Parts: structure tokens; C-alpha cells; sequence
């Protein structure tokens, strides 16, 4: 064994750790044997519902780049390893969107599909997030979100067509084992909450006609638990405001709105020493938090989020767990020195279970 | 040899590299022999004026944490390896302040004193910067700059006494080889430029009565060139505005002025979601750049500085030199995602010549 030996070692490590945390310590030997025989028989093994749930939660806890980890143990885990058809996959994805959105009171949720077998995917999801805007470039200038340009082009190869507004919802797109091409389904608009961006004090701000979607649902990462590869396992939290105001709407390679923001808030955008970009960033970011709160859609500001992560740190030390983190992702892109994160270091070691990048099926 | 063998290898590497850049390639063999014999004879070697100047410039070029490196080759190098007395040291430090300040049109300058011999310092400087404010804690609350608390306490052990304003200038303090205690000399106020902080639009801002000094002159790092240790070698640039507005005046462990800023600019400081800290940071940072420019004192904003560093990058590739950098120090503490630095990675390898930390003589 080499491939199956890797599986065995990962399973031994995970089960011990998992059962210890669950207090099931005395059950480890028996479970480990059953697993051993099941690998010898089938070349793999199946997680119990408890192992899967706790595995997914552990994976979140170990995600070095995530500032929202305080709430790892409250992850809502939906077990969909039973799906076999594209209608079932589609309906599970619609359901995830609905139950996670929860009328605006967002629930951190993951839906878990059948894992790879021989490195053979059962389900291959093409979307980066379940809800995202399309992007086009035939230059009347760019249209929409440039980060979606390649996926948008692939969808349109498959017969979909966007309206070419700056906010076209992409369809869900995924491929089933045995099919050469993926399928796509348009998102029901009643499922997707969107928030118009207004400013608490500046009436002109609505003239920008900005909006964003309520729930970021990452759908392109692999969840690995105990040597088992769940390549299809979409998860969501709620947004930190800076992700929208400082990146999605502000980056030059994304929506690039800072100059327009400066104009509506009535400052000149001519001199670096005026810090007009910094000023525009703050008002935009204030508008985002205000708009989400007014609509009743969950969101966290970067200061509150950092305070929560300080508690995660304290909780980790208190439970004897080593803390891991990626300082470059944990600091907010706005006023990072105003948070405690900026003034300490973190160990960027990779602990499993965890979420990992995988190759895109397209481009 | 072990200690002297380390010296030899460092000297071989530096001289080759230095002469290659200076075009003196054909002179390397002869110089290398002379050095070899001088190490065999005296246990060390003496740099030529050209080697020292270029060594100091290389050291700046290799400083991973510095965003101002575009201008490395224009460093003004003052050779003071001839000093033997404390009056000479004091006068060299006064002269550095004067020539670097240059009536506000700041010249990046380094003054280089005699190097360590057997790891024995000839001159030991206690100041962190040549110009810095004292700090006290007998709590009527804190007074001045908390980062200067330990050094301030050491100066006052030696007979100096501060006025206990929030902006007391510390005296110069340094120790000569052979003396048990250091000496201190008060800074002549006519040498030190200071800038009152006002806001371009908000008249009330002067009510905070903030100020800062014009020139940051690092005096506690070791310059290493070709195996020779210049432990005493103060250097200066001009400030990037964020260093003053986002750190020195803003940090809770420093002057902690953000709540007072919020009050004078007329925003509430009650809710995280109002981003009052971010807003206050921007106006404070605008005030800093405006105040330095109005007084005719050199300063750079973080956007211009990042543009300059992009040119350093391009210059490095163009000259076939590997680029090194520390991403965690290069990004500005304000709107870092608005600069190109944030969106790329850097190799944090240590190349010599370079500037290094050394142990404090006090605390
Ligand atoms: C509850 C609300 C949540 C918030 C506010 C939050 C916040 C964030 C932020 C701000 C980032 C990085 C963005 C950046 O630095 O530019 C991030 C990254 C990440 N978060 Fe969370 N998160 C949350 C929930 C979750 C959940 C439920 C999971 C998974 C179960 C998760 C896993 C991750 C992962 C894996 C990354 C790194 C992604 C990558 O490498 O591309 N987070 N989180
Ligand atoms: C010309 C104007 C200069 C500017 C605007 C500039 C800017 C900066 C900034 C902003 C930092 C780090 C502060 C932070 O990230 O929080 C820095 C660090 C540094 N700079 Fe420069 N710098 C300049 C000139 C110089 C010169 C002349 C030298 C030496 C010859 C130098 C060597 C360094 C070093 C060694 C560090 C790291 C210090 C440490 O590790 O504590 N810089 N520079
Ligand atoms: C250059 C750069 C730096 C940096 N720190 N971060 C980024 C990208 C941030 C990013 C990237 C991806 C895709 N790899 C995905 C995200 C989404 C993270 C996320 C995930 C979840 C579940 C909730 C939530 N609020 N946020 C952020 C780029
Ligand atoms: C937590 C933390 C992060 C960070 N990026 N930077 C710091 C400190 C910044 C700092 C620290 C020291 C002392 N080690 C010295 C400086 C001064 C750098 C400097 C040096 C020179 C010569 C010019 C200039 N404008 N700035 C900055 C702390």
C-alpha cells in the first residue's frame, strides 16, 4: 500500500483526535479496526454522521486565514452524501442558499456531497461562490465583475446568456461523474437577497446605484477529513464589511468605484496627499455596514470581528490547543493597525482537517 | 581560525560584489590579498572610503522592511571612523542632525563611527532615535511617549531631568569604550525642527496641540559590511505620513489620540459600525501631511511612497538583482489594499550588507 497507507495514517490521526474531543476516547480502538478492514476491503472508508460534523467544524477551526473562527462549533452541517442525480444536487444547492440566508439572519452552514473515490469526483462544482455576479469584456469598457470573466465565458459557451448589467447573477454550474459537460440552472431571484448601498448622511450616494448580495458561499474548495476528500462541499458565513467595501467594490481589478465615491461625497480626487482614496474607502465602508444593518442582513465590521478573534485565541489557549494563523489574511484591509491582530505574530502551520484549494475545471 | 575565518569569507563576498558594481572588477585580486594579510596580521581589516560608502548604500538597498529604497544610491555617507573622544562623538551627532534636516529639505544621511574590534564597542549609543520624546509613568495618567519610558528612566538615573510635558526632547546618550557610565548632552533646540499639527479644513484641530519632530534618525542598529560590525552608525530618511498619523500619534500604546481626534472633527466615538476610528485615522493622517507641507518639511504619503517602491522593483529586475522584502512591514497601516505591495509577495531572505538589531545597553 501507498495510496491506501496514506489514507490509513490520516484516519488514525483524525479518529483519535476527534473522539478525544467528543469524549468518545474508549471507542477509538474498535472504530479503528472497523476502518482498517473497510480499507482492506473497499480501498476506503465511510464517516459516521458525528465524525463528519465534527470533522467539518475542526476544518473551520484550523483555517489559518479566517478571522471568523470564534464560532466554529456552531457550524450547521448538512449531510448530502446520499445524492446521485443532478436534480438532487441542484435542489441541495437551492436549499443551502435558503437555509443559510434565513431571511437575512445568516446561519453559517456547509453542505457536504459524496467524496472523491479513486480521486474520481462524483460531483464537480464550477462556481467560485454559489451567488456571484457575471463579468464581461468586449470593451464598452468592462461590464460587471472582472473576477468572473473566465467562468462567465464558460457558461456562455454552454448556452447561458447574461443580460449584461453590472450585476447579472451567474447560474449554478456543476458536472456529474460520467457526464462530459456540466449543466447550468438559473438562480431563482426569490432565493437571493441583495442589498442596495446607501449612506447614512450622504443622500447622493444612491446615485452610484451600488448593490451586493447578502451571503458569500464558497463552493470551490476541497474539505479534507481523515484522509477522505470532499471536493464538493460549499460553505458560508456572513460578510465582514471590508470584504465588500474595501475589496469587491474598491479594487481596481474588481468594481473600481473609489473615484465615483469621491465625487458623490464631494471631495476632489486629484492629489495623493489629500488621501482621497482613504477617505472614499471609509465612507464606502460605512455605507456598506449601514445598508446591511438597515435591511436586516447579517454583517460584521472589522473591529468587532477582530475582538471576536481575540476571544478565539483565548479559547484556544484555554483548551490546550495550539493556534494557527495567516497574519497576511487575518489583518483587515482597512485600519489594520487599529486591531490587535496587527501587533502579534501567528504560526502558519497547516493542521488537518482543513479546507484546500483545488484545480478549476474550466479555463 | 574560526572568528577570523568568518571575517575572511564575508570580506571575499562583499569585495567581489562591491567592485563588480563599481566596475573595479580587475582590482579584486589585489585588494583581496592585502585584506588577507591584514587579517593575518591584525585580526581585522579597514574599509576604503569607496567600499564604506557603497557598503552603506548596499545595506539600505537590502533592507527588506524599507519602502523608501528607490533612493538607496543617493544616501549621503559621512565617514567618522576617526573619532576618539566624547566631544567629537557629540559634535558629529549634532552635525548629522543639522546636515540631514537641511532647513526642512531632508537629506537621507548616515554617519559611521569606528566599528567593534574584538566584539568590543568603541562607541555605544543608547538612543533609539537621535531625536525622540521622553515618556513617564507615575500616573496622573501617563505623560509623553510610552515607548521612551525605559530609556527616560535610565537618563534620569544619570542626573538628567525632563520637564514632564508630553513632548520633552530626550538628551543624546552614549558610552565610550573604557567608561563605566554613558554621558548625556541636551539637544540644542535650534537644531530640532518640530511641526505643529493643524487640519486643512477643521479649525478646531489645533485644540489638540499635537506636534511631531521633522526627522527620524535611527541610532540603535548595527550596520554590517564585509564582516565588519559598525554598531554605531545612525541613519535617517524623511517620514512617511502614516508613521506619524497611524502609529506614533494613534496607537493605544503610544500617544493614543484617536478619541480626541474624533471629538474635534465632530463625530461620535460610540459604535464600531460607525468606523469612527477609521475616519479619525484619515483626518489625522491628512492633518499630518498638510502640516509638514505647510512648514516646508519633507514628508511622503503612503501612495506616492508605494509608487516609488514599484520603481525600485522594476529597477532591480532591470539590473539583474534579486529583490528581497518583508510584506508585513512594506504594507502601509492605512488603506494597504490600495497599494500594489498588498497584492504581491516578496522573498524575505537576508542579504548582506545590511542593518541589524542589537541588544540594548540599558533596561
Ligand atoms: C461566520 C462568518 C465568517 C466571517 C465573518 C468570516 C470572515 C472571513 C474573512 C474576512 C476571510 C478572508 C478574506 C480576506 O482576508 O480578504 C475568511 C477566509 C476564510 N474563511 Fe471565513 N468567515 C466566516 C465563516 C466561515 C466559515 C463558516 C468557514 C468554513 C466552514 C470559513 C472558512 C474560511 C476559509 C477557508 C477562508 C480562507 C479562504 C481562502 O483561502 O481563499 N469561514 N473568513
Ligand atoms: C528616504 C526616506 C525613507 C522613507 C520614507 C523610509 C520609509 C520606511 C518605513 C515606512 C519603514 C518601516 C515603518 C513601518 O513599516 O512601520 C522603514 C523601515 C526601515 N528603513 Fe526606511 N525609509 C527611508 C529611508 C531610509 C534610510 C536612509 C535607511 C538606511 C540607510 C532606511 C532603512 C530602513 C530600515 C533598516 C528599516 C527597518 C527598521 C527596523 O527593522 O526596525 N530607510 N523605512
Ligand atoms: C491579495 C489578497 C490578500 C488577501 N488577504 N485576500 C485576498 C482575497 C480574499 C478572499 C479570497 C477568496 C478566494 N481565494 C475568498 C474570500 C472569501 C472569504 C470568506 C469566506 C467565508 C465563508 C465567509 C467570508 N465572510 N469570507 C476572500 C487577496
Ligand atoms: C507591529 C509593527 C508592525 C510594523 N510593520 N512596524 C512596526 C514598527 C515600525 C517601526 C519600528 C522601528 C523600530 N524597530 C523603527 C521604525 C522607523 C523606520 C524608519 C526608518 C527611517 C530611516 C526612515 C523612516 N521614515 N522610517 C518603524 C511595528
Amino acid at each position: 500500500m501507498e495510496e491506501k497507507e496514506i489514507l490509513w495514517n490520516e484516519a488514525k490521526a483524525f479518529i483519535a483526535a476527534c473522539y478525544q474531543e467528543l469524549g468518545k476516547a474508549a471507542e477509538v480502538k474498535d472504530r479503528l479496526a472497523d476502518i482498517k478492514s473497510e480499507i482492506d476491503l473497499t480501498g476506503s472508508y465511510v464517516h459516521t454522521k458525528e465524525e463528519l460534523e465534527h470533522g467539518a467544524k475542526m476544518a473551520w477551526r484550523n483555517s489559518n486565514r479566517c478571522i471568523g473562527r470564534l464560532f466554529w462549533n456552531s457550524l450547521n452541517v448538512i449531510d448530502r452524501r446520499d445524492v446521485r442525480t443532478k436534480e438532487e444536487v441542484r435542489d441541495a444547492l437551492f436549499h443551502h442558499i435558503e437555509t443559510a440566508t434565513n431571511n437575512g439572519k445568516i446561519r453559517p452552514t456547509i453542505t457536504i456531497f459524496p467524496p472523491e473515490e479513486k480521486g474520481e469526483k462524483q460531483v464537480e462544482i464550477w462556481n467560485h461562490q454559489l451567488i456571484r455576479y457575471a463579468g464581461y469584456e468586449s470593451d464598452g469598457e468592462r461590464i460587471g465583475d472582472p473576477a468572473s470573466c473566465s467562468l462567465t465565458a464558460a457558461c456562455e459557451e454552454l448556452g447561458w446568456r447574461g443580460e449584461r448589467t453590472d450585476f447579472d447573477l451567474l447560474p449554478l454550474i456543476f458536472r456529474m461523474k460520467g457526464d462530459e459537460q456540466p449543466v447550468w440552472y438559473e438562480l431563482p431571484r426569490s432565493l437571493v437577497i441583495e442589498v442596495p448601498i446607501t449612506h447614512p448622511d450622504i443622500e447622493a450616494f444612491s446615485d452610484l446605484e451600488l448593490k451586493w448580495y447578502g451571503v458569500p458561499i464558497i463552493s470551490d474548495m476541497k474539505l479534507e477529513v481523515g484522509g477522505i476528500h470532499y471536493n464538493a462541499a460549499p460553505f458560508n458565513g456572513w460578510y465582514m464589511g471590508t470584504e465588500i467595501g474595501a475589496r469587491n467594490l474598491a479594487d481596481e481589478k474588481r468594481y473600481d468605484k473609489l473615484k465615483k465615491v469621491a465625487s458623490v461625497i464631494g471631495i476632489a480626487a486629484d492629489y495623493n496627499t489629500d488621501l482621497w482614496k482613504d477617505q472614499a474607502l471609509v465612507e464606502l465602508n460605512k455605507a456598506v455596514l449601514h445598508s446591511y444593518k438597515k435591511q436586516g442582513v447579517s454583517i460584521v465590521d472589522h473591529h468587532t470581528a477582530a475582538s471576536q478573534f481575540k476571544r478565539f485565541e483565548e479559547q484556544a489557549e484555554e483548551a490546550g490547543r495550539k493556534l494557527t494563523g495567516d497574519w497576511t489574511w487575518l489583518i483587515p484591509p482597512i485600519s489594520p493597525a487599529a486591531t490587535h491582530i496587527f501587533h502579534r505574530s501567528y504560526d502558519n502551520s497547516i493542521v488537518k482537517p482543513n479546507y484546500f484549494y483545488q484545480d478549476k475545471p474550466y479555463e
